């Protein structure tokens, strides 16, 4: 019989709020918050109220609804006679969430948790009627690169992880179609096969690949009933494929646009990814102005001064690495001495103690075959700034003449 009234003030009539019962979840968050401590801390209420608030979306689907009220009379939604206690004298906690609004409303209230009891200004008298002022937040579309590094560099062929987040309006039911159009900048190929959408089975949308190597997701508006006024979470992979060498050491963002019927949302883009390279010149070690033709260099990995891996493929098709010493990515120098490997991730992103190197496997006529591989370093901007003639010199020792 001991109850409290709880009034939410939105700021705007016509906004629905739902009250859910999160007593056990609150309790568990609060037992966590306290631990083996002799008294619960003063701020354990706050800590547990936030921990449960984080799980609002999942709990909206599991937790028992206890009230539902729509704001009227100056933005007031009043939840009356909310019990302070359960049948066994444990104190109730309540999750409040905005669950419907007018179409035009751009700002949604944040879900917040209220555990009973609340005390007045004194800290001693139980409040029998509580007034809450929920904070609003602007939802917005976002595409994000998922890579927990300060440097966003990849070898060609390597998987890149992306997330796409796009808001579903409150009136999604009064709509025909919802489209997510992924447009990757030149160099990045999106892997439509890897698309997943959280809480939305594949039998509820379709996926076409488009000519820019991106894709378009088409979702009938009727299939997104449960996402009204929420954000859709789309994960998808991509990878680099370079058909144009001026893209080496440029930042390549992924991009996506959301559209409800005809009317598009703003475009949004991720952070930029890079691939790298190195340019070389084969020269007489005694006369470096002489470039040498007919050198064959294969791309390897070394650690502890020994060949651990060989490369396979190229900046378009992608590189694999492995202990197989056949069909190795190989280059041949012309008269100008020049060759290059590009589409490689930075040397700093290799595994501990590894380095790239070029092992010679055919020597220019009349020069010695290098006995050991030749280490090199890739970094941001190490391909693009270096003119081919200004490449990393590799020094060959001429074979001498004969005499008795």
């Amino acid at each position: 019989t001991e109850t409290a009234t709880v009034t939410l003030h939105k700021y705007l009539d016509g906004v629905e709020f739902t009250a859910y019962d999160v007593t056990s979840e609150y309790a568990d968050a609060y037992k966590t918050a306290t631990g083996d401590k002799n008294e619960s801390p003063a701020d354990a209420a706050k800590t547990a109220s936030a921990a449960v608030a984080k799980k609002a979306d999942a709990l909206q689907k599991t937790a028992t609804v206890v009230g539902k009220q729509t704001t009227a009379n100056g933005g007031l939604a009043s939840f009356a006679n909310l019990p302070l206690r359960d049948a066994n004298g444990n104190y109730k906690a309540y999750l409040f969430a905005e669950t419907d609004a007018p179409a035009n409303i751009t700002q949604k209230a944040e879900p917040f948790v209220l555990a009973m009891p609340i005390y007045g200004a004194d800290g001693k008298t139980v409040q029998k009627s509580i007034n809450i002022y929920p904070k609003n937040v602007k939802q917005s579309d976002k595409k994000t690169l998922n890579d927990n590094r300060s440097h966003h560099d990849f070898t060609a062929g390597e998987k890149i992880n992306y997330s796409i987040e796009t808001v579903v309006p409150w009136n999604i039911a009064n709509k025909k179609v919802y489209t997510i159009t992924d447009n990757p900048s030149k160099g990045l190929i999106m892997d439509a096969d890897t698309i997943q959408i959280e809480g939305l089975a594949s039998n509820k949308y379709t996926v076409k690949k488009n000519a820019d190597n991106g894709f378009t997701i088409t979702i009938p508006a009727a299939n997104l009933a449960a996402f009204a006024g929420k954000t859709l979470k789309t994960t998808v992979k991509g990878h680099l494929s370079i058909e144009d060498l001026t893209l080496i050491d440029t930042g390549i963002p992924n991009k996506a646009t959301a559209k409800v019927d005809n009317e598009a949302h703003h475009e949004v883009k991720s952070e930029e990814v890079f691939t790298g390279g190195k340019k070389f010149v084969k020269v007489d070690g005694s006369n470096q102005s002489k470039t040498l033709a007919g050198a064959q260099f294969q791309l390897v990995i070394v650690k502890n001064g020994q060949v651990v891996k060989y490369a396979h493929g190229n900046e378009k098709d992608g590189y694999t690495f492995d202990t197989n010493n056949t069909n190795v990515a190989t280059k041949t120098t012309g008269e100008n001495g020049q060759f290059e490997f590009a589409g490689l991730k930075y040397s700093e992103s290799l595994e501990a103690g590894e380095s790239y190197a070029v092992k010679e496997v055919k020597a220019p006529t009349g020069y010695d075959l290098l006995k050991d591989p030749v280490l090199f370093t890739v970094t941001k901007d190490s391909y693009k700034t270096v003119q081919a003639a200004d490449g990393q010199k590799i020094s060959n020792t001429k074979k001498g003449g004969f005499l008795p």
